[PDB]
């Protein structure tokens, strides 16, 4: 018997909120700009989804009952919708990119400390949707995002298909649980720690499903210690029950954080990341 959504959905006008750039353009496009609240004084960077009719918008309006229902500090938040001609997503904007991007772009100059800590937020924003009873389905490096180098947010829950970040059960028999996020948990991590490379690189999609029967695993990263690893490898384990509870993995990355060097061997790791008068991030706005 789950409990009524009381989650607030917020319908904006167009004149509320202006375009100036583009982030991102396919056959939607995703815009930078500038949200002014009616009467608030207030400017707020976000990103905003819009579409070329589609009936695909029931896709893009599941997706926004999702992220209106999250609210946590790990997880990404959707600011509004737009029911123009065509709907448009008002969510708040990540500067900084997806991570995926972020640690291939700077990985020579990314230290073990960040590592860590991205590790922390991840499985702190995964606990919540288990909190929520939220099963993400689709966690991998392309899916969260950088508001700072501090700070990353979980993104896409609500949803060719990742078969080199699904469980196992998921391939066989199209199960999904938050069990199996815990896997999709253990590659992302290995994508952080390899520095945004590709797992099982070079290998067909129908193959791996066999491969993982056999035992196979991601190989252990060049930085990552055999504490790091293990960790990743209980996440791969065939029976569920086995894998590591999000709110576990909380506490391993957090004991690891505390001491970075001693679980991430990275080189030179010491040595090595970055009229607006109104401005406020959509975070030190809520309204009540
Ligand atoms: C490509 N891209 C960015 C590039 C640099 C900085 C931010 C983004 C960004 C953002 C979003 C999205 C987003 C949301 C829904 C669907 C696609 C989105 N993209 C681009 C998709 C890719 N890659 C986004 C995106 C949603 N919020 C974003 O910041």
């Amino acid at each position: 018997g789950e409990a009524p959504n009381q989650a607030l959905l917020r319908i904006l006008k167009e004149t509320e909120f202006k375009k100036i750039k583009v982030l991102g353009s396919g056959a939607g496009t995703v815009y930078k700009g500038l949200w002014i609240p009616e009467g608030e004084k207030v400017k707020i960077p976000v990103a905003i989804k819009e579409l070329r009719s589609p009936k695909a918008n029931k896709e893009i309006l599941d997706e926004a009952y999702v992220m209106a229902s999250v609210d946590n500090p790990h997880v990404c938040r959707l600011l509004g919708i737009c029911l123009t001609s065509t709907v448009q997503l008002i969510m708040q904007l990540m500067p900084f990119g997806c991570l995926l991007d972020y640690v291939r772009e700077h990985k020579d100059n990314i230290g073990s400390q960040y590592l860590l800590n991205w590790c922390v937020q991840i499985a702190k924003g995964m606990n919540y949707l288990e909190d929520r009873r939220l099963v993400h389905r689709d966690l991998a490096a392309r899916n969260v995002l950088v508001k700072t180098p501090q700070h990353v947010k979980i993104t896409d829950f609500g949803l060719k298909v990742p078969i080199k970040w699904m469980a196992l059960e998921s391939i066989l028999h199209r199960i999904y649980t938050h069990q199996s996020d815990v896997w999709s948990y253990g590659v992302t991590v290995w994508e952080l720690m390899t520095f945004g490379s590709k797992p099982y690189d070079g290998i067909p999609a129908s193959e791996i499903s066999s491969i993982l029967e056999k035992g196979e695993r991601l190989p252990q990263p060049p930085i990552c210690t055999i504490d790091v690893y293990m960790i990743m490898v209980k996440c791969w384990m065939i029976d569920a029950d086995s894998r590591p509870k999000f709110r576990e993995l909380i506490i391993e990355f957090s004991k690891m954080a505390r001491d970075p060097q001693r679980y991430l061997v990275i080189q030179g790791d010491e040595r090595m990341l970055p009229d607006m008068d109104d401005v406020v991030d959509a975070d030190e706005y809520l309204i009540p």
